[PDB]
This record gives C-alpha cells, sequence and structure tokens, in this order.
C-alpha cells in the first residue's frame, strides 16, 4: 500500500533531519549539483536558491506533526 | 544511523515507483506546484522540465538493484557505488 509507505518515508525524513550530519551531507551534495548539469541549467542562481531553501525544507520536515497530512497533500493518502 | 535510514527510504521509493497510481499522483501534485510559487519562479518552464524529468526519475528508481549506491552518492553511506 502506498499510504503506509509514504507515512514511513515522511517519518524517516523527520528522524533524519534531526541530525546535523544529514544536513551537512545534503547541503554539500546539492551545492555540488548546483555547479553541474542538470541543476545548473534547470535552476538559475542555483547556489543562492539552495542556500535559502534547504534550511526552509529542513525546518519544514522538523516541524510537521502529521505525516498523513503531507501524504494526502501529495495525493497518497485520504 | 543515517545509512540504514537512507537505504530504507530508497527501498521504499523503489517499491513505490512500481505502482502506477504513485506516478500519476506525483505528476498531479507537481503539475499543481509548477503553476504557483515558489516553483513557478525557481524553475523556468516548470511543466516542461517536469514532463521530461519525472519519467527519467521513475525509470532510474525502477532499475535500481542496490539502494546503497544512491546513499553513497549523497554521502550518507561509506560505500555503494
Ligand atoms: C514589480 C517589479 C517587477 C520585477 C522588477 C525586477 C527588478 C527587481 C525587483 C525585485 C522585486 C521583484 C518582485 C517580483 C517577484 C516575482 C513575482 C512573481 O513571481 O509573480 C507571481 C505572483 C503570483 O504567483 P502565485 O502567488 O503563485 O499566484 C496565486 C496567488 N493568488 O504574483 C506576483 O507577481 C507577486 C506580486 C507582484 C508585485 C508587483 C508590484 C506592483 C506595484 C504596483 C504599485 C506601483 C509602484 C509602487 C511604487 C514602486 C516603488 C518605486
Ligand atoms: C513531490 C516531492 C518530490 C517527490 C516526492 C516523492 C514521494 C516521497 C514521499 C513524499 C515526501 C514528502 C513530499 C514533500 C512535498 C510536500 C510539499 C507540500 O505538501 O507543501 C507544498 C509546499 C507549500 O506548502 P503549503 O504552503 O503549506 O501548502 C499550500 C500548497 N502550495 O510547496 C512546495 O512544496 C513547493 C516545492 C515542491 C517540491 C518540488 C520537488 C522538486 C520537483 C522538481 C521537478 C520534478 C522533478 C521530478 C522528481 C521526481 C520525484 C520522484
Ligand atoms: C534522482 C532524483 C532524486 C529525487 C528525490 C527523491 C525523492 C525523495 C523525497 C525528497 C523530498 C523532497 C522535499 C520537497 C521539498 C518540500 C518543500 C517544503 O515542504 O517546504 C516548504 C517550503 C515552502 O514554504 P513557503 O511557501 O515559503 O511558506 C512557508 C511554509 N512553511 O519550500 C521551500 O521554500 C523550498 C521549495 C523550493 C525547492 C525546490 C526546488 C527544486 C528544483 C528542482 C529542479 C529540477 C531537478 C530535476 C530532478
Amino acid at each position: 500500500d502506498l499510504c503506509q509507505e509514504c507515512e514511513d518515508i515522511v517519518h524517516l525524513l523527520t528522524k533524519m533531519t534531526k541530525e546535523d550530519a544529514f544536513q551537512e551531507a545534503i547541503r554539500k551534495f546539492l551545492e555540488q549539483e548546483c555547479d553541474i548539469l542538470p541543476l545548473k541549467l534547470l535552476v538559475p542562481r542555483c547556489r543562492q536558491v539552495l542556500d535559502v531553501a534547504l534550511p526552509l525544507v529542513i525546518d519544514y520536515f522538523q516541524s510537521q506533526i502529521n505525516p498523513k497530512a503531507i501524504c494526502n497533500a501529495v495525493g497518497l493518502c485520504p
């Protein structure tokens, strides 16, 4: 079933985001990807967009108090 | 630690990509997001980029024999590629 799997993924994402090593690794990977294709071409000013957005997403996943809500927002749960 | 968690996430994504309802739902959500902020401004021609990339990503995850590789590519596991 896709809804239980989505809930598990969101739970894992929140747990993972509560670790600084995760944030550092994802930041370095995305900073690298911003300098090369495909992101270099599909996302202008990629590095600045990353610097601004990645903390927002980290906080978003560190604050969500309802996985089912997110999975419904994406269309995987009712 | 984060390596087992990353492998579990990749395994779940691989499992999900085999169901077509997942693909349709993700397409619907991303088409919605492409028409509004922030993606409307951060991704020029968002809808076309989506139409081109989503199938590639679906296939990439449907042809994955070992999650470790992805987790190694992002730096959460010390080996995999
Ligand atoms: C108005 C300047 C236009 C751009 C100028 C470029 C120079 C750099 C200026 C920096 C600021 C630029 C801000 C523009 C950001 C991009 C906005 C954008 O993406 O548009 C989309 C967005 C809609 O997207 P959604 O929210 O998803 O739709 C559903 C919501 N119901 O709509 C907007 O454009 C945002 C609002 C635009 C504000 C336009 C300003 C109008 C000014 C009229 C007043 C007259 C001038 C006042 C004095 C000017 C000062 C000297
Ligand atoms: C669709 C996200 C990426 C693929 C997800 C794969 C399924 C994994 C399980 C789901 C993980 C959690 C999903 C995260 C997205 C949830 C975002 C959300 O619900 O809120 C929308 C949020 C604003 O929230 P609110 O203002 O409170 O609500 C009003 C709605 N505008 O807006 C956004 O999220 C904008 C950013 C959307 C993410 C864009 C992801 C990048 C897509 C790029 C183009 C396509 C690439 C193809 C990727 C294929 C993925 C397998």
